[PDB]
């Protein structure tokens, strides 16, 4: 089997991407944030505290003839941005782009933190990291990809995120028309539960490539590119007037600037992020200070190849017995 679904930016900045997902019988379509940095499929629901729902579409398990309570199971998750959610668990039929999994754990939110409430466009998350990170207790549950894998034509999914435009998540096949050149594959460590890999270095603009190992994670659920402070300082030093602002919480730059590109290495290959992809717009409405798309990871504990980096590439998440990642230009 295969599946193919379009993913759409939630706003004019590409802050996140939503993909329609069919849950239950008859289908209830919710727009989920596909997140290769976490491993829980959770939704706003008829069980979510009413004051914490503000415009989201909700899953109502009592209206699904295939929903079953997973008795005794609870979940609770905290994300790197400080947001969180928790609740109980149903199993139900879940389909993405024509690919159907029966018996998928659908984590129903009883509580969500303010950032989820405040984002009316995201009805939940669909985790695509390794199932060892799933938070369901006392019986850990499998991701949608883990459940679908055996049925897929090939045990892979691909992320093709757009810049200010829709893109595609494919399951079970590699669309050879969606990228240019060849795909370069690179080793993955699953020891932390992430799609963790080592970039071979970087360049700023037209500058020379610096060969240096940068361990980080491919994370579709993180907006920006978070890299070591040395790398980030070298980038912003090329932008007149750019500075790190403690009050804003990262590097800012004059909105009048033209940003240089940023290149990262994948083995001997190179992925170029155009300068425009690094512009996240005014820090507040009407400001002439703009927020940078490359930020320091020094306070995180891990480097994160988020959407800023991934949307410059066609990315293969290869879930073979020994997982690997593939990157191609597009």
């Amino acid at each position: 089997s295969t599946g193919s679904a379009t993913t759409t930016p939630i706003d004019s900045l590409d802050d996140a991407y939503i993909t329609p997902v069919q849950i239950g019988t008859p289908a209830q379509t919710l727009n989920l944030d596909f997140d290769t940095g976490s491993s829980d499929l959770w939704v706003f629901s008829s069980e979510t505290t009413a004051s914490e729902v503000d415009g989201q579409t909700i899953y109502t398990p009592s209206k699904s003839t295939t929903a079953k309570l997973l008795s005794g199971a609870t979940w609770s998750i905290s994300y790197g941005d400080g947001s969180s959610s928790s609740g109980d668990v149903y199993t139900d039929t879940v389909s993405v782009g024509g690919l159907t999994v029966t018996g998928q754990a659908v984590e129903s939110a009883k509580k969500v933190s303010s950032s989820f409430t405040e984002d009316s466009t995201i009805d939940g998350l669909l985790g695509l990291a390794f199932s060892t990170l799933n938070t369901v207790s006392p019986t850990q549950q499998k991701t949608f990809f883990d459940n679908a894998k055996a049925s897929l034509d090939s045990p892979v999914f691909t992320a093709d995120l757009g810049y200010h435009a829709p893109g595609t998540y494919n399951f079970g096949f590699i669309d050879t028309t969606a990228y240019t050149g060849s795909i370069t594959y690179t080793a993955v460590s699953t020891k932390q539960g992430f799609w963790e890999w080592t970039s071979t270095g970087y360049a700023v603009g037209s500058g020379t490539f610096k060969s240096t190992s940068i361990d980080g994670i491919a994370d579709t659920g993180t907006t920006l590119l978070y890299l070591p402070a040395t790398v980030v300082s070298a980038y912003w030093a090329q932008v007149s007037g750019a500075k790190s602002s403690s009050s804003v919480g990262g590097y800012v730059f004059p909105c009048s600037a033209t940003l240089p590109s940023f290149t990262f290495g994948v083995g001997s290959a190179r992925i170029v992020i155009p300068g425009d992809y690094i512009d996240f717009g005014p820090i507040s409405t009407g400001s002439s200070s703009c927020f940078g798309g490359i930020q320091s990871s020094a306070g995180i504990g891990i480097n994160i190849f988020g959407d800023v980096a991934l949307k410059a590439a066609f990315v293969v998440f290869n879930g073979a017995t020994t997982p690997t990642l593939g990157f191609a230009s597009k």
